[PDB]
C-alpha cells in the first residue's frame, strides 16, 4: 500500500476510556490498569470492556494511523460512529457502527456479523488502518509484513463522523498486560 501519506496524528480521549484504563501523558499509549483508576463516572465512558475512542473526528478524506500490538493477546482494532452505544453489552458489527479487526485466542478476525476468520501468516507487531470516508472503505494492514493487506471492508454505510476505536482486552491471563501505543510517523 502507499497509503502512508495521508497519516494523521491520533491522540486518545481520556473521557470516553472506561474506568480501569490508563492513558499516558502524551496520550499516545493505554493499558489495562489492575483496579479502578480513580475517575468520576459520564455518559461517555465504555462501561463494559476495556475500549477507549481517539480524540479526532473525521467526515470526509482520507486518513491513515498506525498502532503497535508487540506482546498481546487479545485487542479489538478500527474505527466506530461517533454515536455507538457505550454501556452494556453489545457486539462489534457494521450493524452497531463498528468497523474493525481484533485478536482472540490465537485467532485474528474481522468485526463482521458473523465475524470472519481472517488469514495473517505473519503474527503483526503493528497493524496500519486506512479509512476513505467518500468511499466507503476501512482497511487494515500488516506493518511487519511490508504492509501485506489483512482486511477490507468495502460499501461501508459510516452514517455519522468517524472517530479510532480502541480495545486493550482483558488481563485474566496475566499475559495481556502490554499497551496499544500510537507509532510516529
Ligand atoms: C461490567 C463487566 O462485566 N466487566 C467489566 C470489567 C472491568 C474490569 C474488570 N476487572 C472486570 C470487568 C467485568
Amino acid at each position: 500500500h502507499h497509503h502512508h501519506h495521508h497519516m494523521v496524528h491520533i491522540t486518545l480521549d481520556r473521557n470516553t476510556a472506561n474506568s480501569w484504563l490508563i492513558i499516558s501523558k502524551d496520550r499516545r499509549q493505554v493499558r489495562m490498569g489492575d483496579t479502578h483508576q480513580n475517575v468520576s463516572d459520564n455518559k461517555e465512558r465504555f462501561s463494559n470492556y476495556p475500549m477507549v475512542l481517539g480524540a479526532q473526528r473525521f467526515s470526509s478524506g482520507k486518513m491513515y494511523w498506525e498502532v503497535d500490538v508487540t506482546q498481546k493477546e487479545a485487542w479489538d482494532l478500527g474505527v466506530c460512529r461517533d454515536s455507538v452505544q457505550r454501556k452494556g453489552q453489545f457486539s462489534l458489527s457494521p450493524e452497531n457502527g463498528f468497523w474493525t479487526i481484533w485478536l482472540w485466542q490465537d485467532s485474528y478476525e474481522a468485526g463482521t456479523s458473523p465475524q470472519t476468520t481472517l488469514h495473517i501468516q505473519v503474527p503483526p507487531c503493528q497493524i496500519g488502518i486506512f479509512v476513505d470516508y467518500e468511499a466507503g472503505v476501512v482497511s487494515f494492514y500488516n506493518i511487519t509484513d511490508h504492509g501485506s493487506l489483512i482486511y477490507t471492508f468495502s460499501e461501508c454505510v459510516f452514517a455519522g463522523p468517524l472517530r479510532p476505536f480502541f480495545n486493550v482486552g482483558f488481563n485474566y491471563s496475566g499475559g495481556n498486560a502490554a499497551p496499544l501505543k500510537l507509532c510516529p510517523l
